[PDB]
């Protein structure tokens, strides 16, 4: 017969997998769908091809690494990884996870969510987060086509390439773009607030077309920050951007989303926070009342133990990354 093909790309994941349909792609790999001939199952394909760039070897293996160590409902796992026999010819990693029907970008564009879904669907993704930093990571790039659903609304965060161990413009935090890296556990909160914003309006609150519209979007609700707010490190074009700016008036979040459970929007308010001190952490959103008919603290695993990278990952040539990530799919490989 011969690999399949999707879109042009390669799909060297027979003779187990089969009956392949595109799901979606991106700068160095594609996602697609598959017939598991072993579990009688179809699942999901992601294939990646990371070996030019150090960047994209980094995320390949932080993702591998973080995937097979956690185990949490919300969070997607891995459960086979197909790669060449050879690492002198390995050029794609395939990663296959339990396939969800579609994501919740997908989903937005087409279903306009009950409060009751909302409140649900922000619940398990709190809870989710809850788990990841518990282990001391944080995701940095919550997004809604990196929350999951299946046909019965259960929720899973993928996509943990740009994971960090602490010590998409749009769901970005202030501090991003203040900072030349200095930052914490907080952009993650301030994503899942754009996140829930988006889940009540259906459109993101925030869709700056680049980094200054990113701010004027931000500070065209917020209002023009505080001194408080300006006390911090802060990149010198972006401060002197911002004092040069007029003065903008804060929006209040009723008038944004008039018909939002008023305890999502307090919620909301604490989420989005200009300033990631005074910025709601996630055990507390738990906790806040918005969420009190799921919030079970009985039942929302923390991770064992903290999460470490054994090596120094950004100090690693990409050839060291390779013969690393061809170390850690070793053993999904017969005969290991
Ligand atoms: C049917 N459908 N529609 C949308 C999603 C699904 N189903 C599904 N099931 C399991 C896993 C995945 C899935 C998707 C996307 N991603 C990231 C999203 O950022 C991703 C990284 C790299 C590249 Cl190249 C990519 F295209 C997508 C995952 O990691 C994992 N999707």
């Amino acid at each position: 017969a011969g690999p399949e093909m999707v879109r042009g790309q390669v799909f060297d994941v027979g003779p187990r997998y089969t009956n392949l349909s595109y799901i979606g792609e991106g700068a160095y790999g594609m996602v697609c769908s598959a017939y598991d001939n072993v579990n009688k199952v179809r699942v999901a394909i992601k294939k990646i091809s990371p070996f030019e760039h150090q960047t994209y070897c980094q995320r390949t293996l932080r993702e591998i690494k973080i995937l097979l160590r956690f185990r949490h409902e919300n969070i997607i796992g891995i459960n086979d990884i197909i790669r060449a026999p050879t690492i002198e010819q390995m050029k794609d990693v395939y990663i296959v996870q339990d396939l969800m029907e579609t994501d919740l970008y997908k989903l937005l564009k087409t279903q306009h969510l009950s409060n009751d879904h909302i409140c649900y669907f922000l619940y398990q993704i709190l809870r989710g987060l809850k788990y990841i930093h518990s282990a001391n990571v944080l995701h940095r790039d919550l997004k809604p086509s990196n929350l999951l659903l299946n046909t019965t609304c259960d929720l899973k965060i993928c996509d943990f390439g740009l994971a960090r161990v602490a010590d998409t413009r749009w769901y970005r935090a202030p501090e991003i773009m203040l900072n030349s890296k200095g930052y914490t556990k907080s952009i993650d909160i301030w994503s899942v607030g754009c996140i829930l914003a988006e889940m009540l309006s259906n459109r993101p609150i925030f869709p700056g077309k680049h980094y200054l519209d990113q701010l004027n979007h931000i500070l065209g609700i917020l209002g023009s920050p505080s001194q408080e707010d300006l006390n911090c490190i802060i990149n010198l074009k972006a401060r002197n951007y911002l004092l040069s700016l007029p003065h903008k008036n804060k929006v209040p979040w009723n008038r944004l989303f008039p018909n939002a459970d008023s305890k999502a929007l307090d919620l909301l308010d604490k989420m989005l926070t200009f300033n990631p001190h005074k910025r709601i952490e996630v055990e507390q959103a738990l906790a806040h009342p918005y969420l009190e008919q799921y919030y079970d603290p009985s039942d929302e695993p923390i991770a064992e133990a903290p999460f470490k990278f054994d090596m120094e990952l950004d100090d690693l040539p990409k050839e060291k990354l390779k013969e690393l990530i061809f170390e850690e799919t070793a053993r999904f490989q017969p005969g290991y």
